[PDB]
């Protein structure tokens, strides 16, 4: 049977912040395993594990080993009685402790620690049950860094050494008993602990994670520990992109010697890497920029031509994004496509590549638009966002229907040219190829596009140096399956294996100052309106809407005609057609200043998908929902489709329509569906309170609304934060032909909520509006623990209903 | 072990039963939480450190303590056989529920549905332990919904035993009953050794009467007494509108003998029972040979009889604003009680009808200490019109009041027989009532009643002999009377809370606040409270708020102190009335926007709930500065001083010394370091106050740019306009901080105190600090994050680097 408990990992921080703390964060990121951070204070209780009939994490990680083994009695009882009832196991790590001793037995635990220890000459000991899917490895000479160290030591099947290490002095480590050997035995500096006994697996590490053993160590130790529910595959992707061909400065093309190379290198690493190929991004204008012995490198590359891979950059090379107009960006690839055409560069890749490495940030439509015209590319890549690093936090998306996929570094840089000017020196490439950045990336990401360039090409011949050897130290250590995917399949696999990639998210460009830079200085975040009001509908959205907009500052944003009268951009078009065609339709915010803009949709409270869409793009914006008695706004729904006089609504009456169960067709399952779901109110509006902070929600009473409007203004305009007040008292009055408030006119004209909202409706059943009284009371019980615990306002008519029983 | 607290399990808070419970717990004061028992939910962690959060556990629908989910109900049975913490279990009727059915996991069987009559305690309950055993309790019990117990069981003992409407017994016998009914237990106790936990189950809903009194006495049984309330009750019963009335009001003189035979019988059920007699001179005398009469008996009681004036004037302090009107009206009944010889010492006196009682005038207060030094006083309106037991005794200019209690007359009402409620609304409040509750629950009653009240129906004489008389037979209570004025103390000794005065403001009352005029404005009360720490630039923040033109700040006593520090002085005892005057009085057309700024509050326990019971509105600022340099501005602050401590030992001699610091080197000490608690402190505030209520400062921006702060704190207030602070405010680079600009470029600076350069605090006090705030640091950015409020620049800093 499944695992109770979810794939979910529980991680014990020191603190965030904390150096190990960040790097098990990092992994779980990486792997995009789900996760919860809790701070672990030893004395701190751990969180409620269970969440009923399953326990929360499959795996428990401490980043400081000493808060899982000091815990009060209760919960330390408490925690093991759910690691042996679930079979969540523990990774623990150490860290030596300047107070503790340096000989300590660790509690609970018949294991020794023994700290703060030089060590060197690290060894994978094939024994321990961790990481035989890593290959026994060479081992890894010379000095751990560190001090810190600790090793550990027990005799028993309940501890299996995994990683083996020497003490830096020749001496074993001092006062070592008669047992122990002259020579000094390997001692383990990580342990599996079978935890039979215990009924817990464990994999303990001596040193911080930040050794970089230990990240590959702990990556097997989750995999193991969580009984690989899921698992990272055995399976790598590489492509090398080899950009700026026929581009740089004299000497960076490559020369007929340094071509021949980058040719033998590529057979030498196919072995490695199967079916290993080169992609050549080129640019025209630059190319034959070369004298003749450059002239006669870009005669060996077309020699090579059928068997390299080719993608455009622009001629000029530009960055797309700058050019706004469509066609320019097309006719500057098509220039780059006949190049490649009379090259015979393989016109059939069918790739293409953003001139400068840049013109995918900000995203451009255009951009997307011409490279479908003018080279049909299904996927292309970028490095750009969110930023340049985390490598792990920018995933690949799709737009448009193109594949776009994150872009990996050596650690080389286009503006550096010399490895030199690096910091940190040789010791640094050492660095990022053991527990580097470079090798993390290949560690954790499935699928990792290498930029690299011709310009750099001649040179030291540092490309093929650093790849050369990165093959050569995974193959040593680790044991991964490498495979290049053609570009297109490679997106098609990264987007199945990834479902969030393949429905993006994307941040406006003006966040990152670097983003917002490229992109047209006009479209802000801030042109989105702060303000979302959520609905439900039939809330009497509409009407706060109106009211909300007359105050001058506060504009509302011009819906989608199309759509609905409701903007709907998120569900709608508008969203699929991109954020930047909703940005168009909005004028440039005023230059004195831009005004506190907002929108209305239901759709947005119905739909679950717009709380979290409209929470990750603006997190800022303020979220307001309205409550009013779900029976009266169930049936003002029913009186709505009436007067839209839509088939099924004239067929039903509203009773017909609630009562009907699985027989109803699906056009009356779809009304009782929109009659009662969005009478869930607490349930909807958790949905929001799990996104959007307590000031930054405002739950209304809509029964006040209907009553005093002037009231409910007032409390939106302070929660919006709106500039200047309106006293709505002067500017709305009750129409008693609406039978309610409406926004006042000069003339003492009406401008009421629509119509169809609203509508004039027979009275309510009695038979109907008890059934919903019965149907809606768990949903406004938990509305007023919900509101309660807000801080909210409980809606009038609720408080009146739960104070009496009847 | 496990704490007094009671973890109460409703359905709803809102609900009736939910309510009722709560009231029933709150009535006998025992702390408690409410939780809304989930069926899914899990509970709460009960522990904490090893102790349970409730000693005891009531479920007020026993369907919510069976239905759990195996882990959280292995949890819970695991938490109350390894604690001892009892349940209290009702049972509701349900037309779902079977009408029988056998409880989960346990033996006894159920039977819902059920009319019930002839209610008996089983001899071996006692059931109260003080009161005398209990008459069977004859005829119906009302509501079909009544479960009957059963099971064979060591564990199970009935406690409350009745029978079936129907002389039948109920269908589907056991076959432990025999044919004849026998009597079923409509509450159980569990002994539970077996289950490791007792318990007490009730058939019934809580709302019929008798169920709240077994429930009064399985708390005090269960408990094993940790918490009780006394056996002890006082009693006094004040005849009020003696020699007052229309004609005819005046007593009869068969209606006179039977008060003082009445008072007689009383005495025997109590010792030393009193009648406390309510006179108006000025009425008095009003009655022809027959009351005249009256008034001649009624003086001859005298001395045997207590005695207090109601005003001759009867007049309202609001009334007449002169404080030596109200003074002389009183020396005159003070003159008028002497020729009596109605002795003086009781000194005893309450205003007629509660009347100027309130809006409470300081000339008011000060004229009766001046007249009739009258320790006590009593009122029925406060603090709450109800609940009854909601009200509490304060203590105001050194006057202790009590609060009255209604036989169920009211005085309000003109007559209240002649407005709705009808005959039996006062028989319902003697049985069961609200009046028997009264009684029941609070351990001082004052009751009024009226001389016009015995010239009537008699009801009140009905009501009392008859809730005497029921009392008697159902309960034992140790009933004493008091003298008010040693009553009073003996209240306000045993809650301290009811003698430290509850301050609140006039506006719950809106004829109150109507009387007061409509000058008086939320905008004179300080909207807003900078409350420290100080030293952060909390006197800046509040020199540039005051500088906008909108926003006011507070006139400083200057002998109090250069900060107001209200709260904390006594004058926060004087009152709220002497603050308002204190800050200008705004326009009436417009109110301004006024603050104040003490250092105290942030810092102070008792400054948090004191701003929160007046503002309560009120807008809270608080600013945070990195705690070793705010330590040590307040050391070089208290050098500046000169104080002798603070020059004899520096920063670093005055935190590593222990006891052997002086009371002024520990003084100094604190100062330094309890404002460093940041985080600690705005817990508080955030506990008590929405995020928009409180706004927490960065001290480090505020320093270095002032108008950046100032910009956030115009945002926090809601100030129509903001001001651009960076174009009124100077860097000054003698002072070292930035200062107001003046016109001319004149700086006006920050005081002597503040701002003043001194070389960097030493480097290994800088780090011994940095390792002492390392805590505290990481809880405030915690705290503020929650808050959503950035953490401070010299916070995220401090706290990325470990070392």
């Amino acid at each position: 049977t499944p695992s109770r408990t979810d794939p979910l990992v529980l991680v014990f921080v020191e603190s965030l912040y904390s150096q190990l703390g960040q790097e098990v964060v990092a992994i779980l990121e990486s792997s995009r395993f789900k996760y919860r951070t809790e701070i672990a204070p030893g004395k701190g209780d751990m969180p409620t594990l269970t969440d009923k009939g399953r326990g929360r994490f499959a795996l428990i990680i401490y980043e400081n080993i000493l808060k899982y083994v000091n815990l009060d009695a209760w919960n330390r009882e408490l925690l093991d009685k759910y690691c042996v009832a679930y079979g969540v196991g523990i990774i623990g790590f150490f860290k030596a402790n300047e107070n503790s001793l340096l000989s300590a037995q660790l509690k609970g635990f018949p294991l020794f620690l023994h700290s703060n220890l030089g060590l060197k000459d690290c060894s994978i000991n094939p024994k321990s049950p961790l990481l035989y899917v890593t290959r026994p490895s060479e081992v890894e000479k010379g000095v751990l860094p560190g001090e810190d160290w600790t090793v550990f030591q027990s005799n028993h099947s309940t501890y299996e050494p995994v990683l083996l290490a020497k003490t830096r002095s020749s001496e074993s480590i001092p006062h070592l008993g008669a047992d122990a050997g002259l020579h000094a035995a390997l001692h383990a500096t990580v342990v599996q602990d079978l935890g039979l006994h215990d009924g817990i697996q464990r994999v303990l590490f001596g040193n911080n994670l930040n050794f970089w053993l230990h990240k590959l160590v702990f990556v097997d130790a989750v995999a193991f520990l969580t009984g690989k529910r899921l698992s990272l595959p055995l399976d790598r992707y590489i492509l090398v992109d080899i950009d700026d061909i026929f581009v740089g400065k004299e000497g960076t093309r490559m020369k007929v010697e340094d071509v021949k190379a980058l040719f033998d290198t590529q057979n030498e690493l196919r072995a490695h890497i199967p079916n290993f190929t080169f992609n050549l991004g080129y640019s025209g204008k630059f190319f034959h920029t070369g004298t003749n012995a450059e002239d006669a490198g870009d005669d060996l590359l077309l020699s090579y031509v059928k068997e390299f891979w080719w993608f455009p950059h622009m001629w000029s090379h530009m960055q797309p994004h700058l050019f706004h107009n469509q066609s320019v960006l097309a006719e500057q690839m098509a220039l780059n496509k006949k190049f490649a055409v009379e090259h015979g560069i393989p016109t059939d890749m069918g790739y293409a590549v953003a001139p400068h490495h840049s013109g995918v940030y900000p995203v451009h439509v255009q951009l997307y638009e011409a490279w479908k015209q003018v080279w049909s590319i299904r996927v292309t890549s970028t490095e750009e966002y969110p930023h340049l690093k985390p490598a792990r936090y920018r995933r690949g998306f799709i737009h448009n229907g193109i594949m776009v996929l994150p872009r990996q570094t050596c650690g080389l840089f286009t503006h550096t040219i010399f490895y030199n000017e690096y910091p940190g020196g040789s010791s640094e490439l050492d660095k990022i190829i053991n527990g580097g950045e470079l090798f993390l990336t290949v560690l954790l990401n499935p699928i990792s596009i290498f930029m690299t360039h011709l310009s750099n090409y001649g040179n030291d011949r540092l490309g093929l140096y650093t790849f050369k050897h990165l093959v050569r130290f995974l193959h040593s250590w680790t044991n991964l399956r490498l495979q290049t995917l053609p570009p297109v399949q490679l997106a098609q696999k990264y987007f199945q294996i990834f479902s969030e990639e393949k429905d993006p998210l994307w941040q406006d460009p003006c966040e990152d100052k670097r983003h917002k830079d490229i992109w047209s200085k006009e479209k802000t975040c801030d042109r989105f309106p702060k303000l979302l009001i959520i609905g439900p509908q039939k809330t009497g959205t509409t009407a706060l809407y109106l009211f909300l907009g007359m105050h001058p500052d506060l504009s509302s944003n011009y819906p989608s005609s199309e759509t609905f009268e409701e903007i709907q951009f998120f569900n709608g078009h508008n969203y699929h057609k991109g954020i930047d065609w909703y940005m168009e339709f909005f004028p440039i915010p005023s230059n004195t200043t831009s005004d506190f803009y907002f929108e209305k949709s239901a759709n947005y409270f119905d739909s679950e998908v717009a709380p979290r869409r409209a929470a990750a793009l603006l997190p800022k914006a303020k979220v307001l929902t309205i409550l009013i008695n779900p029976a009266d706004r169930a049936y003002s729904w029913y009186q709505h489709q009436r007067a839209h006089d839509d088939p099924v609504a004239l067929k039903y009456t509203f009773h017909e329509v609630i009562t009907a169960g699985s027989d109803a067709s699906s056009k009356l399952r779809a009304l009782q569906n929109r009659c009662l779901v969005p009478g869930w109110y607490a349930t909807h509006i958790e949905r929001w309170l799990s996104a959007y902070h307590a000031n930054q929600i405002l739950v209304l009473d809509g029964k006040l609304l209907r009553t005093e409007p002037a009231k409910v203004m007032d409390m939106v305009q302070k929660f919006l934060g709106v500039t200047n007040t309106i006293d709505y008292h002067k500017t709305l009055a009750f129409d008693p032909k609406k039978g309610f408030w409406c926004q006042l006119l000069e003339g003492g004209k009406t401008k009421c909520l629509g119509k169809s909202k609203g509508r004039k409706y027979p009275e309510m059943d009695l038979d109907s509006r008890a059934f919903l009284k019965d149907y809606y009371r768990d949903h406004n019980i938990e509305l007023s623990k919900l509101l309660y615990k807000m801080g909210q306002t409980l809606p009038t008519w609720l408080r009146e209903d739960l104070q009496n029983t009847r």
